[PDB]
C-alpha cells in the first residue's frame, strides 16, 4: 500500500490519453498522485499541481480535441 | 469495446472517492464517461458537463475533502 | 510490427531508472526510440536526441548515483 | 534477484544489434551490465567499460550506419 | 529449408560458463559450420570453428572439465 | 536431472550427422556425455573418450566430407 | 514412406532395451532394419546381419538378464 | 503401466506381419510379450516361448518371403 | 471396399472378449469375415467355418 | 459407460444386415445387447433371447441368403 | 434421393421416442416412409400402414 | 436445449409438406410441438391440439 | 440451385409481433408473378405471410411506428 | 467486426418504389436503440430509411398493394 509513483514526469499530449486516473492523498499515500493511460497501453505519471496537468484534466471533461 | 457507463448518477460526496477516472470520446464510446471508485469498492459513474463533478475534480488535484 | 511509443516525455531522474533499452530504426519503426523501465515497473519513453537523455545514458555505463 | 549476464563477450556488430538494454548497479547486481539483443533473437553480454561498446551505444543514438 | 542461426561470431567464453556446446554442420540450412554454446544461466552464444581458442575449449570439455 | 543417455554406442558416419552436442560434469550428469543429432532426427549417443568421436569432432569444425 | 534408419550403430546392451521393432522389406524400405527403443525412450538403429543383434533378439524371447 | 497383451493368439503368417515389436520384462509387465502388427494395421499378440513365433523372428531378420 | 482381415487367428478366450462382429459377405468381401475386439482394445480376426468359434458366439448369447 | 441400447426391436430380415455386432455383459451393462447395423447405415438393437436373432446370427456365419 | 429406410421394423416404445418424422410419397421415395430417433440417438423405421404405429402418432401429439 | 417453437402458425397445405416432425414434452420443452418442412426448405410450427393439424398427420400416413 | 422462381411456395397466418426479428418485402417481377412477405422470427426460422390480408398491413405498420 | 450494433449510421431520402428490389424493417431490441428499415435496390446497392418519414410509410404500403 505504497505510492505507485516514484516520480512525475511531463510532456504529456491530449491526444495519446487514453484513460487520467487521479489517486488522492490517505494512507496509502503522502500525496495526491495522477497515472495517465496512453492508448498504447504505457502508463505514465503526472503532477496535480502543475497548469498543463490542470489544464489538460479540464480540456478532457469537456470534450476532446 | 461499448461504453462503461449505461447512464449517470449523483450526490457523490469527496471524502469518500479513493480514484476518479476520466475516460474520452474514441471508438470505444460515443461520448467522454467519468468512472469514480470508492473506499469500500463500489464504481460509481459521473457526468462530465456536471458542475459538482468538474468542482470535485478540482478540489482532488488541489488537496482535501 | 509498430513503433512502442507514441511520444516522448521528459523529467527522467538517474537514481529512479532500472533499465534502458534502445531500440534503433528498421522495418520495425522510423526512427530510434528509447524505452525506460523504472524500479516500481512503470515504463517511459525517451528521447535519444535529448541533451538530458544522452547525458543520462552515459553516467549509467560509467557508474551510479 | 541475481546478475543475468555470468561474464562478458566481445565483437559485437551494430548492424546485427535489434535491441540493447543497459541494467545499472543495485541490490538485483554487484556492477552494471549490458545486454544486447539480436536481431535473430539470441541475447550477448557486454561490458560498459570496454570502448567498441560505449562507442556502440552513442552511434546507436544518433544514427544508424 | 532453414537459415543460419549465428549471425556473427563472438569471442571471450569462458569453459566454466559453459553448459553445453552444440556444433552444427554445413548444408541445405546453412553455407558454413557454425558453433552454438549454451551457458549456465540459459543464454545462447555464437562461436567459431576456425578459432584456435574455440578448437581448444571443445578438446578440453571432451577430456575434463575446469 | 538425470543423466540423458544412459549407454553408448559406435559406428556413427560424419555425413548423417546433423547436429553434435557436448554435455559437460556437473549436478546434472557424473560423467561428460556426447549427443550426436542425424539429418532424420533420430538422436545417438556417444564416448567423449572415444578417439573416432574425438576425430569426428574436430573434423566438423574444420570442414565436412 | 521412406527408410527410418539411415545408419546402423551397435554396442547396444540387453539390459537397456525397453522395446526392439524388427520392420522387413517391401515398398517402404529397401531392406530390413530394427529399431530399439531404450528405457529412458531414445531409439537407436541395428543391423538384422549382425552376430550380437540376432543373439540379443532371441535372448529377449527366452528371458531377460 | 499394465501389460498390454492379455492373452496370446496363434497362425500368424510371415508375409502378413509388417511390423513384429518385442516387449520384455520389467515393473510394466510380469513377462515378455510380442506385439506383431500386420500390413492392414490391426495388431495381433504374439507368444516368445512358441517355436513358430522364435523361427518367424529370425526369419525376417535374414530376408523376408 | 476391401476386406478387413487378411488372415484369421485362433486361441481366443470368451473372458477377454469384450465385442464380436460379424461381417458376412458382399461387394465389400468375398467370404464372411468375424472381428472380435477385446476388453484392452485390440481387435482379432476370426474364423466363421471353426468349431471353436461357432460355439464361443452361441455362448455369448445364453451368458458369461 | 451405460447400456447402447434402450430397448428391442424386431422383424429384421437377413438381406438387409451388413454387420452384426454381440456386447455381452459386465460393468459396462446389466444384460448382453446385439446391435445389427443395415446396409443403409442404420443401426437396429435386437434380443439375444430371441429364437429369430439366434437363427439370424447362426446363417450370417454359415453362408448368406 | 433413395429411400431412407431398407425395411419396417416393430415393437416400438412411445417412452423411449424423442422424434418422430413422417416422409410421405414423391420423387425421392415410392411410399411413405416414418422415422422415428430415439433418446439415445439411434433411429429406426416404422410402417405408416400399422395399427400401433398410427395409434403411437396420435398419443404423442395429445400428451404423453 | 430449449423449445424450438417460438409460437404456432396455420394453413399448412398437405400437399407443400415435404416432412413433418413431431418432437414430444421432456427436459427440452414444457409442451409437445410439430415442425413440418416444406418442399422448399422452409420450415414452419404446428399446433398438435389444433383439428386440421391432427386431420393433415393421419393423412399423411394414410395416403397423399 | 432454383435460380429466381418465387421463395414462398404458400401463405400461413398467425405470425405475433413480438416474435417477429425481421420482415421483408419482396414485390413483383422477373423473380416472382406476385407481392410476397418473409418474415425471420428471433430463433430464426423464416415464414412467409401474405401481402393483402388485414392483420399483415397491421403488423407491418405497427413494426414501423413502434414496438 | 461489428457485432450486434445498428446498421445503419444514418438515413437518407429520395428513394424510388421502382428502383426497390427488396426492403427489410428490422424493429428495435438489444441489437438497436431503434427501428430502422434497409431497402435493397435491383442493382444491389442498399440503401437505409426513416421509419417515421412520411414517403418511406406511403411507399411500404404500396409495395404490399401493387407496383
Amino acid at each position: 500500500l505504497r505510492c505507485q509513483c516514484l516520480q512525475t514526469m511531463a510532456g504529456i499530449h491530449l491526444k495519446n490519453i487514453q484513460s487520467l486516473c487521479v489517486l488522492p492523498s490517505g494512507p496509502h499515500c503522502t500525496q495526491t498522485e495522477v497515472i495517465a493511460t496512453l492508448k498504447n497501453g504505457r502508463e505514465a505519471c503526472l503532477d496535480p499541481e502543475a497548469p498543463l496537468v490542470q489544464k489538460i484534466v479540464q480540456k478532457m471533461l469537456k470534450g476532446v480535441p
